[PDB]
């Protein structure tokens, strides 16, 4: 489906957002998906399908100076 990914209208083969981020290799480090600018939590990527003509903005969330980035226990 032809979906506007991060401002680029990109023709993908994935029908699910889990599969979309995996297809685009955006599942590791710290990436996020914004479906119609609304960020989908990673635990909902598999629950959420992609829709043709939608705008999937891949966000790289600023979590460097975020205490939770690494917390013992």
């Amino acid at each position: 489906m032809l979906v506007t990914i991060n401002g680029e209208q990109r023709e993908v083969q994935s029908a699910s957002v889990a599969a979309l981020m995996t297809e685009l290799d955006c599942t590791d480090g710290h990436y996020a998906v914004a479906l119609n600018y609304d960020v989908v939590p990673r635990g909902k990527w598999d629950e959420t399908p992609v829709t043709a003509g939608d705008e999937i903005e891949i966000l790289t969330p600023r979590q460097g100076g975020l205490e939770h980035h690494h917390h013992h226990h």
